[PDB]
């Protein structure tokens, strides 16, 4: 699935993101949007044998289980298969975890680079929360 903005932000914000840990609701949407386009199906492959999932780019090394991954930690106790669900609640609840394990927000490199900094709230302006 392929998320609107508003779509998304709703979705995150029936699952407690808006202010979850302080960060506001457009932060995950811009996460979202720059992680993965808003594609719940997103993957980054990447060299380092871990894999990025989801609408959050959540990366199979620390958080999710793809079995391929060295280094596993599995933190949010979930294939990351579940990360590519069309539902975001995996998503969000390995992001709330992510979260929980001491990151911030820069966690997401997207975030950090591209919504850090910026009118996040564009990203859920003019939504129906």
């Amino acid at each position: 699935k392929v998320f609107g903005r508003c779509e998304l932000a709703a979705a995150m914000k029936r699952h407690g993101l808006d202010n979850y840990r302080g960060y506001s609701l457009g932060n995950w949407v811009c996460a979202a949007k720059f992680e993965s386009n808003f594609n719940t199906q997103a993957t980054n492959r990447n060299t380092d044998g871990s894999t990025d999932y989801g609408i959050l780019q959540i990366n199979s090394r620390w958080w999710c289980n793809d079995g391929r991954t060295p280094g596993s930690r599995n933190l949010c106790n979930i294939p990351c298969s579940a990360l590519l669900s069309s539902d975001i609640t995996a998503s969000v609840n390995c992001a709330k975890k992510i979260v929980s394990d001491g990151n911030g927000m820069n966690a997401w490199v997207a975030w950090r680079n591209r919504c850090k900094g910026t009118d996040v709230q564009a990203w859920i302006r003019g939504c129906r929360l």
